[PDB]
């Protein structure tokens, strides 16, 4: 059931957002014009956040766990492909699929 | 926008598949679909929902399945993404999947910086 899915993975969410710094530019939709990054979409087709996993989430969008792993997945590939190994959201980004992956195995087993 | 025929799509993407091949050890477990009954891990299937792999990447770059490089990246990551998630952080084939990773990213990125 919806709830049943949302309860199950917003942890895993929250767990994205709790991490200071790293998670400060995965919170809203990347903003090309306002970041002065104007190749943004030319480079990266689907973007995704985790506002709008959220609001996914939230809504009853995700049916099962593996189409909410592919938005996580999706913002995380993303930013390593936009970002340099070098900069802050490229590194960022690997200590937050760090704590995906280290929070969403036990959740799916139990699931 | 750069707008890629077919042929040209082949000859910009296919050294990033190949640079990807050539590695070893560390592309061997990813040349072939992971065998779930060859290798007891049959509970692969209920965490990898479309899985993905080398041979698969060659066979739709070969027959035409891509028409802008994102969809190529879309499948090299989904490769990437499922041997993450199924291997533990520890394991021999999680530590290729990351070297695989540097590797295809310094290889793509000439790619993006020109579309
Ligand atoms: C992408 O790989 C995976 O996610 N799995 C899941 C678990 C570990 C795993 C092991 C193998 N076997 C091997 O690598 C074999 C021994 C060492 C060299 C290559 C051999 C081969 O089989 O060619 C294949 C696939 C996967
Ligand atoms: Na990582
Ligand atoms: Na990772
Ligand atoms: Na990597
Ligand atoms: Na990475």
């Amino acid at each position: 059931k919806p709830e049943e899915l949302r309860q199950a993975l917003m942890p895993t969410l929250e767990a994205l957002y709790r991490q200071d710094p790293e998670s400060l530019p995965f919170r809203q939709p990347v903003d090309p014009q306002l970041l002065g990054i104007p190749d943004y979409f030319d480079i990266v087709k689907n973007p995704m956040d985790l506002s709008t996993i959220k609001r996914k989430l939230d809504t009853g969008q995700y049916q099962e766990p593996w189409q909410y792993v592919d938005d996580v997945w999706l913002m995380f590939n993303n930013a390593w492909l936009y970002n340099r190994k070098t900069s802050r959201v490229y590194k960022f980004c690997s200590k937050l699929a760090e704590v995906f992956e280290q929070e969403i195995d036990p959740v799916m087993q139990s699931l």
